[PDB]
DNA sequence: CCGACAGCGCATCAGC
DNA sequence: GCTGATGCGC
DNA sequence: GTCGG
């Protein structure tokens, strides 16, 4: 991490646009300069050498003169004395709490966690389990126990019917040591985009997965995406593991491809290439890229039979997952 | 100078 | 109950 | 906050 620290200075500002600010643009924008800067293979000497990446502009070139001279950025260190910022920039960490809920909460006079914890009454039902797991959600998951997770995921749904099947996507995919949390794809054949020949191919899953005590809550739940918490199991006198995040997703079967290349990311990498798509006169969604007439209305769905598929439309050399890490 | 910035699922709510 | 906006999440 | 046209 050469960049480490002006990495972490925009991040923590661009952190500060979305939970403070409310400016989802500038957030946008503070993390596109974060990620460029991230893959810039030299130490930074100076504002002007990082305002040659495209995302690095006038205004970010300035703040990394002053953090390279100074080592800070008084720009965010008054950020880090306002009480207001500090306890929404707390809340916010507190999974279904967000930018709106964490300054009504500072107005009614919630603003620790050990506030949240003598006003459950006051949250919502994804909101009460993102407190419940507060600690538990800070924590990451090695390499090693995503693997266990995935034996867990793929053997059950397995026994539930052999038709399914299910891919970790995510950073797992793209070959992290260490993940955030679980992302599971799931396709069976009876789901595709021409039809739905069975109900609850979900729900039968997250079932059997509530069944074996993987899955032990849920934040939300629909037709075709769940997202909830998980917990590997534990041997004799050991101690627990951490209770992680998990989001599955149904996918129409013959729409895998763009599926799996929305769920593996980076979220900042799908940005970027879906940007590129209308720069170049089509539109990516996790379901179809599709050409944009000159009306601008979107037109039908273009054939894939691959993820490289959709990187040859848009004219970009095909990446592997693990160089998707943006 | 200024329009545009990626795209979408589920929960919640106001209005009807 | 439905519909469209909004919040929050991926 | 940055960028294309
Ligand atoms: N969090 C997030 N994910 C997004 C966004 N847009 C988008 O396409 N995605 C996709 C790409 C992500 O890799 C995928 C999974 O989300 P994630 O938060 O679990 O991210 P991740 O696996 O890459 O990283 P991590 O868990 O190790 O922190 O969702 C977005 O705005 N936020
Ligand atoms: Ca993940
Ligand atoms: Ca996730
Ligand atoms: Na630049
Ligand atoms: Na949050």
């Amino acid at each position: 991490t050469l960049n480490g620290g002006i990495t972490d200075m925009l991040t923590e500002l661009a952190n500060f646009e979305k939970n403070v600010s409310q400016a989802i643009h500038k957030y946008n924008a503070y993390r596109k300069a974060a990620s460029v800067i991230a893959k810039y293979p030299h130490k930074i000497k100076s504002g002007a050498e990082a305002k040659k990446l495209p995302g690095v502009g006038t205004k970010i070139a300035e703040k990394i003169d002053e953090f390279l001279a100074t080592g800070k950025l008084r720009k965010l260190e008054k950020i880090r004395q306002d009480d207001t910022s500090s306890s929404i920039n707390f809340l916010t960490r507190v999974s279904g709490i967000g930018p709106s809920a964490a300054r009504k909460f500072v107005d009614e006079g919630i603003k620790t966690l050990e506030d949240l914890r003598k006003n459950e009454d006051k949250l919502n039902h994804h909101q009460r389990i993102g407190l419940k797991y507060f600690g538990d959600f800070e924590k990451r998951i090695p390499r090693e126990e995503m693997l266990q997770m995935q034996d867990i995921v793929l053997n059950e749904v397995k026994k539930v019917d052999s038709e399914y099947i299910a891919t970790v996507c995510g950073s797992f995919r793209r070959g992290a040591e260490s993940s955030g949390d679980m992302d599971v794809l799931l396709t069976h054949p009876s789901f595709t985009s021409e039809s739905t020949k069975q109900p609850k191919l979900l729900h039968q899953v997250v079932e059997q997965l509530q069944k074996v005590h993987f899955i032990t809550d849920t934040l939300s739940k629909g037709e075709t995406k769940f997202m909830g918490v998980c917990q590997l199991p534990s041997k004799n006198d050991e101690k627990e593991y951490p209770h992680r995040r998990i989001d599955i997703r149904l996918i129409p079967k013959d729409q895998y491809y763009c599926g799996v290349l929305y769920f593996t990311g980076s979220d900042i990498f799908n940005k970027n290439m879906r940007a590129h798509a209308l720069e170049k006169g089509f539109t990516i969604n996790e379901y179809t890229i599709r050409p944009l007439g000159v009306t601008g209305v979107a037109g039908e769905p273009l054939p894939v039979d691959s993820e490289k598929d959709i990187f040859d439309y848009i004219q970009w050399k095909y990446r592997e997952p693990k160089d998707r890490s943006e």
